[PDB]
């Protein structure tokens, strides 16, 4: 294929994410013939390590991904390490050395990507010294990959944006969101724009409501310390859920270039309504899991590191409103929580019921287009047909499709897609500042209420699909969650 | 259920159709609790038979449909026979007797259905004497069920219509067409009108072309004598194919009453264009099967009773044009032939390809909605999605649905539907005069050409899906048959 000439620097190169997801993803791009001669990977962290010692760390990361050892050993020759304190300007000179040493050794003309798998407080500092200490390439491109999370509130997000803006341009900033890097999610645009019958129907005159579901069957497990302060609201809703909503709510672009794609998404984001105390209580529902029917499924308050008086949300559900001609009055429902009935990430477009009177007892019901993203990709379409009865009557049938095994292990995991796309300069599957600022303003209004506790905290049994309020929320507009479990 | 009080008279009550399809169908309506006390079945034909002897004929017809013998014996008590010459006015008095004897015995107030399973030349005569010899009920309803065929040309059809019009009103005349009585065919209206996304797309701005396919894998087998003069044109195209096209081409009705349904269909029929010699050659293709790759699959000219110089068509394919705003320029392709690749009766709505440029190598292709009627009902929908590749690209996926076993043997066979519908006065699944006259005018223009041999007779190997001209026909408008075999 066309060789990808690039140099990647991994900050936090000894961390678990680097070992478990980053290196294997890079290794695959080598296996697929993208990365060949002209490429180098410089790892960096606070721990001391020999170039010999680092290579073994990488050798371990890809052990399970290795078929031909000679192939692995060849890939590993492109790796170098350097111990480094990110808060020390003088220490960056050592890092610049390793980077330029690599650029010479493999003959790479610029094209540098800086990945930051470090704690969120080091983001601004690092970005600053890459520019001032001369690490940015004078030729080719310079791109920065910012890990999750990009702020914890609009204010902190804006600060980060400002710090980063001091060394890079917005189009060089690649904010990570693994959900946006999921193959099935990228099908949304193809299904809509690729088929006129759906394209011309993606509006208020055809849709009754839209549903986004990021259901998890796991509890807090071990990340309770950090989670208790974030909750489902900032952990799944603010980031993953809002960005999926962006692909669904967006206007029709003028082209499929990332520039127009974002213009189309931002048009919708700029129309999203921000709620006040009263609206939050009416449109949103927060809850936390209690014990299920199994003693093994203990309540949230009994999890390790969780404070006994915690009013944190392990589940969130609510209605979104877009003040756009296209979505005038159409409800966008979203939900995400832990200890639910099943692991599932899906989108459900509920079309309006037809008004053609068939004279029958059972008249036409609402059609549904479902796009299952996790655990396994699948596309279903519920349509109205005739019942197998004597007197003419209608019923709903489900047409379905599921990814083949050929499709499955041939599909690129999110981290590979993101790294690959950054190397190609394609920001199509990445969130931009405008999208992130709006999502933060949306979530902040809600959090303020919760923080002040001017809204109730519901409860639900571990194993259900949420509290009953979640159902009542939709019933008010005459709707119901498609996925029941 | 609500009891159906009716009296049915079967002309040709000793024939094969009566034994194989008519009586079992009636028996089912008894089994389903529709026919109870107030109903009688008077058989009639030219052969002499005791009421005892006739009952055994019926006892045989339903043998394979009998579970509880006591149930069968109870059904059989409603049957009576009378030998009768249909060309003898004086003989009708004997028939009137049996009918009134039955009306008294089971207490039936009129509601008479007269079924004619006799040779087409007796149709007019019979109808005449039912009125003049006083067999029509003075109360309730009087309906006549005319078997296939209703004429062999427009002229002969019109004559039949005139003769029948002398004793009945058009709405009392139920013309038989078992294809229109097929469960899946009746789904067409539900899929279209029942789902707005399809309803608003059933026009020229969305559809590229429509395909109707009545494929048969059998050859002439034994009915070669009658077939050699009819061909696929009058055997499958004129009747079955045109009526399925009627459900597809029809306008949106003002209600689902049979009156409006027909008004909607007739609106399309009245717009169907009739071809001249030149147009027939361009838009239609006729052919007859030769030997396949198997010696066992002998050519048409080697079939029993087929003349060695026969220029008869065992296969027909062509393009239909409707001069209606709704279908302006949209081609309706139809095909039917013997000795083809597989037994199949389906409809394929080919939607236009989208023009949204994805920047990809493979741009959006045309979506397809397929409704499989025979051998087993199924609904498929080909949509555009994203390919499992690295660079963004589209591909076509097939979403499918198939009738369950629960649905299958629970579904009413065509003859049961037709008889039942006639008892209910529902002409929705029946062709009317306007539809039949147009189909005849359409086919006559074509036959005139063939009869004069001013068009070529193609050939095809037994087992293919037709001659190559069939493909070229669609290629001209940039189309292709969806079903390949
Ligand atoms: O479906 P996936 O990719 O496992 O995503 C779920 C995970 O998404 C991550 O973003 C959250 O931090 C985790 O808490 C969560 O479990
Ligand atoms: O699909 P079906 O109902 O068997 O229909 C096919 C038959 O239809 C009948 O109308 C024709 O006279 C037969 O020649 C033909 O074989
Ligand atoms: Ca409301
Ligand atoms: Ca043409």
């Amino acid at each position: 294929v066309s060789e990808i000439k690039t140099l990647v620097t991994f900050f936090g190169g000894t961390g678990d994410l680097a070992k478990r997801k980053l290196y294997p993803s890079v290794f695959n791009l080598y296996k697929k013939g993208y990365l060949q001669k002209h490429f180098a990977i410089v790892g960096t962290a606070r721990q001391a390590l020999n170039d010999d010692e680092f290579k073994q760390l990488v050798r371990d990361s890809i052990k399970d991904f290795t078929d031909d050892q000679a192939q692995a050993e060849a890939f590993i020759e492109h790796f170098s390490y350097r111990a480094h304190d990110v808060t020390d300007a003088a220490s960056y000179a050592v890092l610049k050395e390793a980077i330029e040493e690599a650029a010479d050794k493999f003959d790479i003309d610029g094209n540098r990507i800086f990945y930051m798998s470090v704690a969120p407080r080091f983001f601004g500092t690092i970005a600053k010294y890459l520019k001032s200490e001369g690490l940015l390439a004078d030729t080719g491109y310079n791109r920065l990959m910012i890990e999750k999370p990009f702020g914890t509130s609009y204010d902190t997000a804006a600060e980060l944006q400002n710090d980063l803006e001091n060394a890079f341009d917005d189009n060089q900033l690649f904010r990570i969101d693994h959900y946006l890097g999921k193959e099935m999610v990228q099908n949304i645009a193809a299904l809509r724009f690729g088929n006129p019958i759906f394209d011309a129907a993606w509006n208020k005159d055809y849709i009754k409501n839209v549903q986004v579901t990021l259901s998890e069957v796991l509890g807090v497990e071990e990340r309770a310390g950090y989670y208790d302060t974030a909750g489902a609201l900032l952990d799944m809703i603010q980031n993953h859920t809002m960005q999926i909503v962006g692909w669904l709510a967006m206007e029709k672009p003028e082209s499929f270039t990332d520039k127009d794609i974002r213009a189309a998404k931002n048009a919708a984001f700029n129309a999203l309504k921000i709620y006040d105390e009263a609206e939050v209580n009416k449109y949103f529902v927060r809850a936390q899991y209690g014990a299920g029917d199994s003693a093994d499924f203990k309540p949230y308050l009994e999890e390790l590191d969780v404070p006994a008086d915690s009013k944190n949300n392990t589940f969130i559900a609510g209605e979104l409103q877009f003040d756009l001609p296209r979505w005038e009055g159409v409800p966008f429902y979203v939900r995400s929580g832990k200890r639910l009935a099943a692991k599932q990430t899906r989108v459900d477009i509920v079309f309006k019921a037809g008004t053609f009177n068939f004279g029958s007892e059972q008249e036409a019901c609402e059609a549904v287009l479902s796009i299952i993203i996790d655990p396994k990709g699948a596309i279903e379409l519920k349509l109205n047909a005739k019942s197998v009865e004597d007197a003419f009557n209608t019923r709903t049938i489900d047409l379905g499709w599921t990814v083949s095994d050929e499709d499955k292990k041939n599909t690129p995991e999110p981290y590979e897609r993101m790294i690959h796309d950054t190397m190609n300069g394609d920001g199509s599957n990445f969130a931009d500042w405008n999208g992130v600022s709006i999502a933060w303003k949306f979530v902040d209004a809600i959090s303020a209420v919760y923080t002040a506790d001017k809204a109730p905290l519901e409860t639900y049994k571990s194993g259900s699909m949420g509290p009953e309020a979640s159902d009542k929320l939709l019933a008010a507009n005459g709707d119901a969650w498609v996925f029941k479990g």
